[PDB]
């Protein structure tokens, strides 16, 4: 589809059998979701944005469905105020910026 | 043009007669640039991101050229890690997300 930017580009995602709302973020290198449980082993990681850094847990090879499109990649979980779909996953669904 | 996201969507912008590099960020409501000198009076604003909030100076009706497209709008200046072109200006140049 074609998403305009008059409003925040929020979409529905499916992860771990759960439905959630997330922001398509071209400014994010990584994908980070609010605190939740995921299977497998995780590694600690510090990610920084506007405001500073936060500590998150890194899970690899996680399957996520974005607007019906399946994608696989690293998903970080932590105290983020909003679920963010970053470039590592946006590329897998063929997302591009156009103007 | 069409910009893929395998790399950060960095573009060249022109403001105050100077060239700078900035990130096309669909996850940002506002446009924030690194510390610099702009004309006129400014108003205060607090903006929040991943690691918390930062204080910035708000300037209105600022001329900024993005990839050759001229836009005139609100620009924030503060301790941001990178120059960010947010939705307020992305809509002015007709930018959309597609997949
Ligand atoms: C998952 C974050 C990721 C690890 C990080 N990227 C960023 O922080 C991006 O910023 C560019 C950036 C790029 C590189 C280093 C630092 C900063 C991002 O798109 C922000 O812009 C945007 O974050 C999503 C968000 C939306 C609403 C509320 C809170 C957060 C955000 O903070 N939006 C604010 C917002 O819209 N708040 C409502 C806005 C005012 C900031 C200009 C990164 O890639 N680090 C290397």
């Amino acid at each position: 589809p074609q998403i305009t930017l008059w409003q925040r580009p929020l979409v529905t995602i499916k992860i771990g059998g759960q439905l959630k709302e997330a922001l398509l973020d071209t400014g994010a290198d990584d994908t980070v979701l609010e605190e939740m449980s995921l299977p497998g082993r995780w590694k600690p990681k510090m990610i920084g944005g506007i405001g500073g850094f936060i500590k998150v847990r890194q899970y690899d090879q996680i399957l996520i469905e974005i607007c019906g499109h399946k994608a696989i990649g690293t998903v970080l979980v932590g105290p983020t105020p909003v679920n963010i779909i970053g470039r590592n996953l946006l590329t897998q669904i063929g997302c591009t910026l156009n103007f």
